[PDB]
């Protein structure tokens, strides 16, 4: 696991900043929130990310109240943002288009 | 108290059903339909979703998975047939699939 | 639909403090952290416990990274805790129990 | 790679000492799992669906209410591999649990 360099940076997160991911402030990680129906999407919508994070081996920083979920993602090898996140969080969105 | 559907809501319940493929089990008064997703991570999502409104409604549907498919079989144990329940969790079971 | 009174708060909420809940201070809920081997156990937990979630129409809310699990209970409906909240964190203690 | 006759009697043994059995008519092993509840046996169903995602080896499995019947075999090499042996004692460590 590596940090994303500048260049990495400019050439990966336009394209999820586009969908609503935002990095944090005092850290190097990406932020999004998540607003569903119901509780039956958004724990459907877990279930699947949760299934990808084991096989990945890559784990969310995740909350949920009902239809809501928050995502926190960044790589704790190397303390912050790498191809893990910016991978997971692509296939999060293609799991949240369906809900 | 459940109870075993009509000829009449037979009529008026199931050609909708059968318009999406669903199809009566052959030998027994149920209904059957088999999905097929890209992979498991969509498959098992697709159950985790039915599971949680079997729980809801407890009503729990008869399934086979292996991988990317997964067969559902339908009926009421209560009266040993179909019932208002089959239709009701058929027509859940729809709406996920279609969302994906 | 009703928040618990002070004598219900008495004899309700024993057996789950001496298990690690706790009230909050800025409002009426109860809150406890969940430590687990892994995510696989970790997860496996929150998915008992979101079925019964749905099968009793009342939600946790829920922080999860990997193998920790934090979850803090009450009822939207009476703006408190309510036995919705001490039902389901019982229900919650048998669940961790099955999950190493 | 398939199982030999030597990997089988040196990794099927306990497996079958706890429910296992090998099919007839297939080179795969089965277990018919029962649970209190739906509840139980689908939070036993999604430990074993996360860790199959993990190795990339699924279960063909059957459920109804508490009932989980499991087959595992390999498509691969057409028959039981190492793959079937692992899942399985892994299934074991979750079914005893619940």
């Amino acid at each position: 696991a590596h940090r994303l360099s500048a260049e990495e940076r400019d050439q990966l997160l336009p394209n999820l900043r586009a969908v609503g991911w935002n990095e944090l402030e005092g850290r190097d990680a990406i932020f999004k929130q998540f607003h569903f129906k119901d509780f039956n999407r958004a724990f459907g919508f877990m279930s699947r990310v949760a299934l990808q994070a084991e096989k990945l081996d890559h784990h969310p920083e995740w909350f949920n109240v009902y239809n809501k979920v928050h995502i926190t993602l960044s790589t704790h090898e190397c303390a912050g943002l790498s191809e893990r996140d910016i991978n997971l969080a692509s296939f999060i969105e293609q799991v949240a288009v369906s809900m």
